[PDB]
């Protein structure tokens, strides 16, 4: 097929978010726990809200799809058990984490507030370490 | 946290869509060509619209990633090539078809109208063949 | 005191429903799945509504009690298992089907509309096959 | 299937009424005679009234169903005559009596009046006999 | 400079008309007789009208010139007579048919109406034959 | 038979307090000591409304009965002395700690203030150590 960028509607791009390093994003288990903690009720009583909830729902569904596929592959055929599990998360399991991180953070700290955090992280990481402050510009309210 | 239904915000459950038989849904290629045909420009110039476009975007992404994974499996290790592809479509590829079928049909023929087609198909299939109307369930403007 | 017809309050007699053939009515399983599908929540949060919900409730109870009785007969004494079950559905199980068929169809397609379907089916079946419209009695919104 | 409680709409529960002992309810013949005595006319000229009449109609119909079944069982096959008759009434013939007792009493003495009688019976039966009055709190206008 | 689509000014693309199969379009003779039948006078007394008449005029000219060229090829040099004529209709003669089919149908049944017929035919052809409505796509006033 | 949580009446769930690590909560003795220090006059003397006081009283009484049961068991029958007490604190002693911690913190800093502390601590632990604020969040005025 051809390209498509989910973040265009929200006000970013897939490569604007590419500045952040791979190891920066939290573990997927923690992201799911945070999503279930203070947003379990909102996802079960859907009124006309932001598409963030919908995106979270499809992300969770396409990820449970991956869990079912991995369990199947481990259960019938044939690195028979772990190679596919170790392969799915490295290349593409990062994609789900990026979606969850953006949508969860946008809901709590607000829509616009995340954007200046992103550009501030971009200038921080581009400058050589000899001239940048040793602490990253962590976000808050 | 694996009991989430997507369609509830739109007005339908998962068992409501279980009236339709499995093989009724069209092929993935035809749906993709249709979406690229009369809805390509909408996905590239996104304004504040219904979550249908977002659902289509994540569906296309969650399909393409599976395509790449199938290519990797067929070209890297080990039924090395044909077993995995024959399983994805029958097991999980059906889910992608249901999303595209619902969202595309809801966009063109409307949100309200596509609901009566579901119940009308339900009564059509349950009646015995001896009094079944001969081959006339269909959707039109 | 055994001459009581239920449907008179709704607008129909028992012989009026005798136009339809015996085998036209759908199976009990399909009716139960339909009722659980698009009417489960109504039976659990009862406000002042039409007696249709009450009729459905006593119909479901009068069916489940027969199920328990059949289980008892098949598992306790003595055609010990299959004779009694083969008789309940053909003799009295038909009555439960007629109640569910009328009330469910009356709820969705309306009270007034379901009456013309009865007379329309009556004229369709009485005409000779030589001029009968080929296989097109059906109900829709 | 699953549970359902007919009395929720009326304002009680199946287990609220479970406080009353099994031998408290009148004989079914007397209940039918009382129903036919001062309510034969109301059941043959149905205007938009309380669902009590409908519930009585379906109860009478599902009970005549049982009479027909018992006569059949006694007439063709095979405790061949009385075991089924003695079994239907003990476990489930009580259910019809509970329906008839509630609906008949609610019509005569009023809707709300039956409720305080029920709770007053509950406190009376729970207290040990050493401290409760020897006479039960019988109901009236 | 060879990427130009004609139908965009009217409201349709080229791939939108690719839903229809190749052999669905009528013959050239029937279209010519129809145009001469109910539209001869319009092409001879031209006022300020829609570009449909102009499109028809250049289509007829671009067909007649090919007819003259085929006559020349068959009567001058060299499959001297039948090879070239058998190729023009199958290769490029189809394009003339598409123009006449669209413009003639748009003139009689209207500009807006002929668009829904395109999407309606699209959904009709993509569905599997097992649930396809039996042979009923058609256009009428 | 009965499954109910004691937190929904205030504005928090039971899973919300489960997101924090178990070892975060202080020891059982310190919580009782501070409760006696700050609310001995409040617990003994009745005050209007203030459900926190009633919940605290109930928790203290239940803890006392549990301790009395432990003393009775440890010196009567049979790990006769240490197995059960080492099992009490781990199994339901943790819940007692959560009850005391929530209400005492709610009484001092207010009901609304303790809520953002829960989520702020929740996200802080989930974020990677290299990018989180160097100091842990603490509860204060």
């Amino acid at each position: 097929y051809y390209d498509i960028d989910p973040y265009k509607e929200f006000g970013a791009s897939v490569e604007l978010l590419s500045f952040l390093p791979s190891d920066f994003f939290p573990s997927i288990r923690d992201l799911l726990d945070t999503a279930s903690a203070l947003y379990r009720e909102a996802l079960e009583s859907p009124e006309h809200c932001s598409p963030h909830h919908t995106a979270l729902r499809q992300a969770i569904l396409c990820w449970g799809e991956l869990m079912n596929l991995a369990t199947w592959v481990g259960s019938n055929l044939e690195g028979s058990r772990e190679l596919v599990v170790s392969y799915v998360n490295v290349n593409m399991g990062l994609k789900i984490r990026q979606l969850l991180w953006f949508h969860i953070s946008c809901l709590t700290f607000g829509r616009e507030t995340v954007l200046e955090y992103l550009v501030s992280f971009g200038v921080w990481i581009r400058t050589p370490p000899a001239y940048r402050p040793p602490n990253a510009p962590i976000l808050s309210t």
